[PDB]
């Protein structure tokens, strides 16, 4: 595979470690560059939250209009959303968009206690077959990103095939699938990253993540034209360009994986 070989060159450059996962439902093969290497998930973590989050709505243990309150001593530092609404409170849904489409981070944490804590988060990725994915810590604190640090990481490979399972599996309802599909397609975080790497005519739903030690991250479901869709997970950490570099490095990722489909 030519694949590998570019991955390599690019990570070079990127002067870091890259991982990276395609999972073709298609097919069913599964890709990998270090796909099996433990990286700091960071905010991407807050797909599988509200994945979680989904279920106990389909287990009717949580409901989606139910408007959460919340005071400014909850307010963590990047919370664009929640930082708005202390007065009115938001629904548990409009924290989940809030949470994917922002990575706000008081909206994760919000959903987070209303789940049960990181182990709650842990113990349903268990239960869905996830047994290399792990949350330890809460917002802020789970973006240390330390290069040896197994707290609050996946492995792409993993990441992929939960995504694979949670997205198009059977674990949620159709609906909530359908919900949590409509969260990502509308992120704003992410136009600099895999976005921008991708044919435009190719439909496009993904959480990013970004930590200390240089570390980018991004996943994303992708349907092309009248296709099955594919999984990508890209982590990259202990980088050492700059920030628009190393989303450069993400959308390359982007490009290197579309051209190796064709």
């Amino acid at each position: 595979a030519a694949l590998s070989e570019q991955l390599a060159e690019l990570e070079k450059r990127s002067g870091g470690r890259l991982g990276v996962a395609v999972l073709d439902t298609a097919t069913g093969r599964r890709f990998g560059y270090r796909g099996d290497e433990r990286f700091p998930m960071c905010s991407t973590f807050k797909a599988l939250l509200a994945a979680a989050v989904l279920a106990r709505v389909d287990q009717g243990k949580e409901n989606l209009d139910r408007r959460i309150t919340y005071g400014k001593e909850d307010l963590v530092d990047y919370s664009p959303v929640t930082e708005k609404h202390v007065g009115d409170g938001m629904t548990v849904a409009e924290l989940c968009e809030a949470a994917i489409t922002y990575s706000d981070n008081t909206a994760a944490n919000l959903l987070l206690e209303a789940l049960g804590g990181p182990a709650a988060l842990t113990a349903f990725l268990r239960s869905i077959g996830d047994n290399v994915t792990r949350l330890d810590r809460w917002e802020p604190e789970l973006n240390t990103a330390a290069p040896g640090d197994p707290r609050d990481t996946t492995t792409p490979a993993a990441m992929a095939a939960t995504l694979r399972t949670l997205l198009l599996g059977d674990v949620l309802s159709p609906a909530s699938r359908q919900q949590l599909v409509d969260w990502l397609i509308a992120n704003k975080t992410g136009d600099k990253r895999l976005r921008a790497g991708l044919p435009a005519d190719w439909r496009v739903g993904d959480k990013t993540g970004t930590g200390e030690h240089g570390t980018t991250n991004d996943i994303a479901v992708i349907w092309p034209p009248n296709r099955a869709p594919i999984l990508v997970a890209v982590y990259l950490t202990e980088s050492q360009v700059d920030a628009d570099a190393r989303d450069a490095v993400i959308a390359e990722v982007a490009r290197l994986v579309v051209a190796a489909f064709h």
